[PDB]
Order: structure tokens, then C-alpha cells, then sequence
């Protein structure tokens, strides 16, 4: 299924069309802000943008993106269902996505899960 | 790597090669190498499937449980890709017929004439380079 992911900073996480970094700015989720979930296997997920390609947490080496033509690894996560119904997102790394309250482009080098860490998420369409 | 891609049943199960031994089935756990097949243009808008062992996934016209140990592409190798309203895909042989991952009861096949729920899978491009 297709959802968006809502930041602490009550904005959508862009994926920016896989140009650039992806960011939490969007204030509505349209194409570019819904991700189909995919199963990768062992509790694992990843995420195909509106492009088509696949997000990575870029190793924490640099901001996250959504360009990778192929799932490998950087683009699978664990997907953590937190206490109040929000979730986090894990990488390869151990290190958790992070909306950086949309300060920065959208990171994956945080050994923990705070605020900045959690995004509200339901399924949406076209 | 864009266009190697697994096939992933409404049985959270993957569609296997088997390396060319025997039938395909949709039971693997894990989208593992034979879990991956290439995407190649058939020409005319059709599409085939190229499994681990670099040969061609194929309906037999429905008659056998479908393989993948076909050298070359003709046909019964030819499948059109169909888009589904729901984000997953179909895949009709040249039959008119679609492939069914029969829920992992019975070997895949390419028979049912029209799209029901053992017929539609989750897709995604992949690759084994780490
Ligand atoms: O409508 C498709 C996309 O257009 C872009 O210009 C906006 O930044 C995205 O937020 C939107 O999702």
C-alpha cells in the first residue's frame, strides 16, 4: 500500500521527484509525499517513491534520498510501531530517519528515537 | 539494475525459479537470487522474464505448471505487464491466461482466464550488489 509519512514538524516527507535530498516540507501529501511500502523481506521494508525508485538511508554518509533504481544494502528498514501509534524507520545503519523538525534535509545517522524520529502515517491514493 | 525485479503473492510469498529444476512456486520466505528475474523487452508492448539461470520463464500454454528453463524467448515467453488499480501487477501469458501463484498450494501456473486474488502480485526492482 501507498502511504505518507507525517514529520514532527507536522509537514509530509517530500521525496523531491529523487533530485536532491528528501525533506519534511510539504504541507499537503501529493504525489511526490506518497511512498508504497514494500515488503523486502524479514520484517524489513522499503519505500518506492513517486519516481518509481527506491529511498536509501544513504549509509547516514549524507542526507537521505529517493533515486535508487533497485532496492539493495541502504534502502531496506526496520519499520517500529511505537507506543502512540506513530512509527520510526530504521536503516541499515542502526541509525533512525529523522524529519530534523525540517530544518535539514532528511538524515538517517540518529542512534535514537525522539520526537524528530516519529512520523504519523495513513494510506492514501492518486 | 532497474528492471530485475521480484514477484511477491498475496501469500507474502515470493515466485521462485527453482533454478530451472522443475516448476516455478511462489513459497519462498526471502526474495533470494532465484527470487529475481530480468525484465526484457519482447517487442510489440510484451515483456519476458529471465530467471537466475539466464534463461526464460515460460506459461506452457497452461498445459504444465510454468518453468524457467527455456534458452530463448518465444511463443509461450511472451507475457503482457499489467498495471492493477491497486498498485500490484498481473502477468497475461500469450494464452490470454494469467499467471497464479496459487496461493503456494499447488506450482504456479498461467491457466485462470481472468484476474483474481491469486493473480496479483507485489513487485520491486532489487538487486544482490551489496
Ligand atoms: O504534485 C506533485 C508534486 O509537485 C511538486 O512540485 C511539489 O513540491 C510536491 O509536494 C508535489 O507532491
Amino acid at each position: 500500500k501507498t502511504i505518507w509519512l507525517q514529520g514532527f514538524n507536522s509537514k509530509y516527507v517530500n521525496s523531491r521527484n529523487g533530485q536532491g535530498a528528501m525533506w519534511c516540507d510539504s504541507d499537503t501529501p501529493q504525489a511526490w509525499e506518497l511512498f508504497t511500502v514494500i515488503d523486502a523481506g524479514n520484517g524489513k521494508i522499503a519505500l518506492r517513491g513517486n519516481n518509481g525508485l527506491y529511498v536509501s538511508s544513504e549509509n547516514g554518509e549524507q542526507a537521505m534520498t529517493c533515486n535508487r533504481p533497485a532496492i539493495n544494502g541502504w534502502e531496506v528498514f526496520d519499520w517500529i510501531s511505537n507506543s502512540d501509534g506513530s512509527v520510526s524507520l530504521r536503516g541499515s545503519n542502526g541509525m533512525y530517519v529523522s524529519s530534523e523538525n525540517g530544518e535539514q534535509a532528511i538524515t538517517c545517522n540518529r542512534p535514537a528515537i525522539d520526537g524528530w524520529e516519529r512520523f504519523n502515517w495513513a494510506a492514501a491514493t492518486l
